[PDB]
């Protein structure tokens, strides 16, 4: 069992992915919607053993949550928007096998990619490698990621 | 918002669909789960002033939490099984793929649906259309679903 366990969020919540790029902005609305609903249900931040400045922290933590406030109509069609500038379109089956299409054939060969990535026809593949390839600093676990594909895409 | 907040959940639970059929004794090993995680992070129930009496409810679950325990050896064992016995790889595009297909081509018409559903073969379709007209009664929206896919196999005639 956690030491602490993991925050609660919004049951309802969009099922927003990292792979699907969505802009910094959209995660602060998205921040800011979590803030409050914890206010709502009364959840308090537990105080954490290590950090010396534990209770700084914790008080840093709850402050966060005791002032948030909902999504005001601005920030409320400012998310609206944003959610549709990202790859929507993009779930974790399309992303995994964009990545082993990748390891198979190499970043270059985008007519064997989109063949291999089902739900996506090569337009979808060139928009979506040209973002890729920009900020998949961005994703977690790409440094592994990253290493795999240039593991295969080496040893052709 | 809603009157009363929804109750939280544990961030780290499975995202089982209910169009992936997973046995629902598997929700009963979930939902043993959040209950011990809303133990765990000090969750109280709030009083809904519009139930009538709704100081029992209140009360009653809250009891629920406060007597919540972590899963046992035995259902640790359960649940990771259960987990494997859904449609674990029907993804909700694959869903709605197929549902559009019963309603453009009927539901017998397995050569065409499969063809519609990106990522599923003929004989994976033919599996889980066995089991989707067997309970389709538990998903959500099944009635307005069904009246689409009962309308599509009336244009076709
Ligand atoms: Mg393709
Ligand atoms: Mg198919």
């Amino acid at each position: 069992e956690p030491k602490v366990p993991k925050a609660p969020r919004p049951p309802k919540q969009p099922n927003v992915q990292d792979f699907q790029f969505f802009p910094p902005r959209l995660f602060e609305l998205l921040e800011k919607e979590i803030l409050y609903y914890r206010k709502t249900i009364g959840y308090k931040v537990p105080r954490n053993p290590d950090l010396p400045n534990s209770a700084q922290v914790q008080k840093e933590e709850q402050l966060k949550i005791d002032e948030a406030e909902p999504l005001n109509d601005e920030e409320l069609e400012e998310k609206e928007k944003l959610l549709t500038q990202g790859f929507t379109n993009w779930n974790k089956r399309d992303f995994n096998q964009f990545i082993k299409a990748n390891e198979k054939w190499g970043r270059d060969d985008i007519e064997n990619i989109a063949r291999e990535v089902e739900g996506k026809t090569p337009e979808e593949v060139i928009e979506y490698s040209a973002v890729f390839w920009e900020r998949c600093n961005e994703l977690q676990d790409i440094e592994k990621t990253m290493a795999q594909i240039e593991r295969g895409e080496a040893r052709i």
